[PDB]
């Protein structure tokens, strides 16, 4: 509609031959990704239709093929999993909860009858299914990330005639794809640098394989989809675009838990409410003791939660239990401020809990920055919060380096800390084992355990570099985030007090089990004050004072935090606008931060009317605009649509409020004058932006800055936006000073305490040496052999010529990591050797990674490489030269050789109780 755009959007996705047509979808699509990776064009023919595809793994279609040899090529595509593909033809799209996804990805393109937007179609991924996908079958929907078209900018076709017949390309008609109409019902924000995008999702109407009709697979049109959803005609009263955002619940990812009986679900019809005026359960509502034990058997959860946030049809937000409930039938709540739309709750999906989060057991979580400036504001002594908190950095850091430097003396131990600082648990769980990247595990900290394991030491120059890189990285994450760490603080939920035990400014925090603050311990707080915070806090007052008092009537509601629901306002409200919908909240009971908080008054939130202005145009004026009947409904539904996009693609302005604000005050070292609670009210209202469906527009803006700010002119970007220190005098802000002044310094410091260290080696005895006799014993032992050789000789000098060529192979490699660092092990593991020539190589043996050779390939590498390339060794062969030393560290008689399978050590853990005992006695 411009034209410019068209012709281009031409032509953006691939066509359909009539070769493919013969179904399924997931080898369609599969082939559609082979293709065009490898660079063969779909409208030659010349080709046919396999029977054997329908049955196999992909390698097995990816091997037909290909033959072919312009299919030689390639290797690669990335490639779907095990449990996916396989469902995708014979599984229906679905194992137990997880459905397959359709998932492309655009990027920009340039020029023209040219396309615009570059497809990029990953492979068939497990992800959690959703209410839609669920009802309607997974293989009806997909969802790409798509550049927003006004994000200036880009290219310069781009809003140079800036006009969004993009929008209204997406939306008009469907798109051809695979032989389906994909027709766009919902847009959402995005869950040197590239550009930001948006998530579309787009639903299937029909197709190659389609039937009508009301009242597989059927022909069917998003205009009924939704229809089933959001039940249309008994909602015609709402704004469009509000009702357009309700899309969001039968789109999040959830597990599905429980379909009640309509009795069991117990529609209460008011709020609880001030005592009065003001709704003092926002989103909150009690669940029975038994759902609470069936969610956790359901999901497979440790223990019963004692709060949830789920989905529940039209409800939406956070269940508890029951405490006053002792009973055994299931029953569940719901309240207004839950229900997001009129749902006669009538089919079984509309009855069913959808869980998305359950109350697992808190973390200390510490202090983020953005809280900083509001702390310092409400300090009582503004020099000695800086010192407090300064302090406690250092100290955590000092806490978690002389702990780890004492650790490293003793192998028992320092493997004991390894697994006290990170986990691959839920990696392990995941391919069966520890995952090894090449000859060494993925994660680093894992790679330790196993060299440790195998019997190493801090005589290996490798086990002392990752043992720094680990902690240096964490480290990292410290200097820029400014995440400083705070031992008596976690993040909680919010629930409510339904049973009236608490008073208006009275909280209760228990906990699930033994909480560890480095000397004490906790299981709940009472008698002492706590500072609650939701993120972010904008306000002086967004950070709330109150006291910790323990109830033993709500003993059963653990790690969560109960707030009262007494008083004229909630305090969840007061946290930044806050509710109980799944918010949660920075809880901090530290004494050295809390007592020298003293509270502010909540504000008024000024009068911004001129500048936000709801479209409250609903649903219904939009149906009566087509005239009656179930058509004009139907035709509503697509003006909404159309009408939705143009909005939900426009500039997204609250991050570029926050942006300007936290500018604005950083440069006027305050959050507490005037044009501070003018931004703050306004990045408030902007959370709410998607479902209030609020007019906030470049216009607007301008116009407020001129009016009531600077200041339109880009504000500076701030200090402690740079690594080093920009200015004259050592910094004054109090955030440049925690990250220019404390933590980097601090950091730099005691990284440097453990390079020292190192580095001290010449040969003291102490330390750390690449070089290990033992590690190149299988090498020496061959080259006297070979001596005294024939063609043996052969044998060694070829291998040695291989991996030096191999190294050399790395050099360049020096175009994703992991890839190089496989690609170059297959050739790593290809070098390949009357009479022995049948035994080393071992072929009964299935994969040349259990055999003799090998060890043999990888000492000898290890002596000539270990110069040089240590790296190389190791992460190539790794766990060869653990077999090694671990044989030659081994007397016999003193311990014999125990090999652990890939599973049962996975499924093994140090023994804390061990280590702890079997030091104590050998320091006697």
């Amino acid at each position: 509609q411009s034209m410019e755009v068209y012709a281009r959007l031409q032509n953006i996705w691939p066509k359909f031959p009539r070769w493919l047509h013969a179904a399924p979808l997931a080898l369609a699509w599969e082939l559609t990704r082979i293709c065009l990776h490898c660079k063969v064009d779909l409208e030659d023919p010349t080709l046919r239709y396999d029977p054997s595809w329908a049955t196999s793994d992909m390698a097995a279609l990816w091997r037909s093929l290909t033959q072919l040899d312009v299919f030689r090529g390639k290797s690669f595509p990335e490639r779907p999993s095990a449990e996916a593909f396989a469902a995708a033809l014979t599984g229906n799209f679905e194992s137990r909860g997880n459905t397959v996804v359709l998932s492309a990805s655009l990027e920009f393109n340039p020029s023209k009858t040219g396309p615009l937007f570059l497809l990029d179609m990953k492979p068939l991924r497990f992800d959690e299914g959703c209410r839609l996908t669920r009802r309607f079958g997974p293989d009806r929907f997909l969802e790409v990330l798509v550049p927003s078209p006004t994000a200036l900018n880009a290219p310069s076709i781009l809003k140079d005639g800036g006009a969004a017949q993009v929008i209204r390309w997406l939306t008009e008609k469907p798109h051809s794809l695979v032989g389906r109409q994909w027709q766009a019902f919902y847009t959402k924000d995005a869950g040197a640098k590239a550009t930001f995008k948006e998530r579309v999702h787009f639903f299937a109407e029909r197709g190659h394989d389609f039937r009508p009709a009301p009242l597989r697979r059927t022909e069917i049109r998003v205009s009924e989809m939704l229809d089933w959803l959001l039940q249309l005609e008994q909602n015609e009263y709402q704004p469009h675009l509000k009702l357009f955002s309700r899309i969001q619940l039968g789109l999040s990812k959830t597990f599905p838990t429980v379909t009640f009986e309509p009795n069991q679900i117990r529609h209460r019809t008011d709020d609880i409410l001030s005592p009065a005026g003001k709704i003092m359960n926002d989103g909150i509502g009690r669940m029975s003791r038994s759902v609470a034990r069936k969610i956790r058997d359901a999901l497979g959860l440790s223990d019963i939660p004692s709060a949830i946030q789920g989905r529940m049809g039209s409800a939406k937000g956070m269940w508890l239990m029951d405490v006053a409930d002792a009973g055994d039938d299931d029953w569940i709540e719901t309240y207004p401020s839950q229900r997001k739309w009129k749902c006669d709750d009538a089919d079984a999906l509309h009855r069913t809990l959808e869980i998305r989060s359950v109350s697992t057991e808190l973390k200390p979580a510490a202090l983020n920055l953005q809280f900083l400036p509001v702390l310092e504001d409400r300090a009582k002594d503004k020099a000695r919060m800086r010192r407090a908190i300064a302090a406690r950095l250092m100290n955590d850091l000092k806490k978690q380096f002389d702990s780890q430097k004492a650790a490293v003396e003793r192998p028992l131990q320092f493997r004991q800390w390894v697994n006290e600082c990170t986990n691959s648990r839920s990696e392990r769980v995941r391919h069966g084992q520890v995952p090894f990247l090449g000859g060494l595990p993925e994660n680093k900290g894992e790679v330790l355990s196993f060299l440790l394991n195998s019997g190493f030491d801090r005589r290996q120059k490798y086990i002392q570099d990752l043992a720094f890189d680990l902690q240096k990285q964490r480290c990292e994450v410290l200097r820029t985030k400014l995440n400083i760490h705070v031992g008596r603080s976690a993040y909680m939920f919010m629930v409510v007090d339904f049973w009236g035990v608490l008073e208006e400014n009275e909280v209760h925090v228990g906990f699930s089990s033994k909480f560890r603050d480095d000397d004490t311990t906790y299981m709940l707080l009472t008698d002492c004050d706590v500072l609650v915070a939701r993120s972010p806090a904008h306000f002086p007052s967004d950070i709330q004072k109150v006291r910790a008092v323990f109830k033993p009537q709500l003993h059963a509601l653990k790690d969560v935090i109960v707030f009262p629901a007494k008083g004229d306002i909630p305090l969840a409200d007061k946290l930044s606008g806050g509710d109980y919908d799944g918010d949660m909240a920075w809880v901090c009971w530290d004494p050295d931060i809390v007592e020298n908080f003293t509270n502010a008054d909540m504000p008024k939130e000024p009068d911004l009317s001129a500048y936000l202005g709801k479209d409250k145009t609903t649903f219904g004026e939009l149906v009566r605009d087509t005239g009656t009947g179930a058509a004009a409904r139907h035709e509503a539904v697509y003006d909404m649509i159309n009408k939705s996009f143009q909005f939900a693609m426009q500039p997204n302005y609250l991050g570029i409020c926050t942006n300007y604000k936290e500018r604005v005050c950083y440069h006027n070292n305050s959050v507490s004058d005037g044009v501070a609670l003018l931004l703050s009210t306004l990045v408030g209202k902007l959370v709410d932006q998607s479902k209030q469906g609020i007019l906030f527009d470049a216009a607007s803006w301008d116009r407020l800055r001129r009016e009531r700010l600077g200041g339109r002119m880009s504000v500076e970007d701030p200090a402690y936006k740079g690594d080093v220190w920009a200015g004259a005098g050592e910094p004054r802000h109090i955030v440049d000073y925690l990250k220019f002044a404390v933590a980097k310094p601090t950091i730099d410091r005691e990284l440097e305490e453990l390079h020292k260290v190192m580095q001290a080696s010449r040969d003291d005895d102490a330390a750390a040496h690449s070089w290990d006799p033992d590690l190149a014993v299988y090498f020496e032992n061959f080259k006297a052999l070979t001596a005294e050789s024939r063609s043996l000789r052969a044998v060694l000098e070829a291998l040695q010529n291989a991996l030096g060529a191999v190294e050399h192979e790395w050099k360049v490699l020096m175009l994703t990591y992991p890839e190089k660092v496989r690609q170059l092990h297959a050739k790593w593991c290809a070098i390949e050797p009357a009479k022995t020539a049948a035994l080393l190589e071992q072929p009964f043996l299935a994969d040349r990674g259990t055999s003799y050779w090998a060890l043999l390939r990888a000492s000898t590498a290890f002596k000539a490489y270990y110069k040089t390339n240590p790296k190389f060794v190791w992460q190539m062969a790794g766990a060869q030269l653990a077999f090694i030393k671990a044989q030659m560290s081994s007397g016999g008689s003193d311990g014999m050789p125990l090999l652990v399978t890939p599973l049962m050590y996975a499924g093994l853990a140090p023994d804390g109780r061990f280590v702890k005992q079997y030091l104590a006695r050998l320091e006697c």
